């Protein structure tokens, strides 16, 4: 199964992605199955819930006692050299916490990158319902 590993906060950079200090190399980790509008969108710039997507996840790893990341069972960097992961602050899943929120969507999907896709989905159905954010 999979195992969290320890890594230590660099910057965060955006609602998805995160630089971490991982087995003492810096590194870009995107965060599995998971969109959120972004602040630095290629081709539009600032998105709607960009800026708040992104103060959520930098506060919730800025202000972690731990920091802990978990591959899953397929690739596990993409094209663009970064981390391919679940990320947990205080045994927090930061990417659950954001779609828990509606400030994500949950991400067009990779076997067999979709360990925790079910999950996902379930809090992203709960979001929608309470009409949160991205989905008011």
């Amino acid at each position: 199964k999979l195992h969290k590993e320890p890594a230590t906060l660099i910057k965060a950079i955006d609602g998805d992605v995160v630089k971490l200090m991982y087995k003492g190399q810096p590194m870009t980790f995107r965060l599995l199955l998971v969109d959120t509008p972004e602040t630095k969108h290629p081709k539009k710039g600032v998105e709607k819930y960009g800026p708040e997507a992104s103060a959520f996840t930098k506060k919730m790893v800025e202000n972690a006692k731990k920091i802990e990341v978990e591959f899953d069972k397929g690739q596990r960097t993409d094209k663009y050299g970064r981390g391919l992961a679940y990320i947990y602050a205080d045994g927090k899943m930061v990417n659950e916490a954001l779609v828990r929120q509606g400030l994500a969507k949950v991400a067009y999907v990779y076997k067999p990158n979709n360990t925790h896709e079910q999950h996902l989905r379930k809090s992203e159905a709960q979001a929608k319902k309470e009409k949160l954010n991205i989905w008011s």
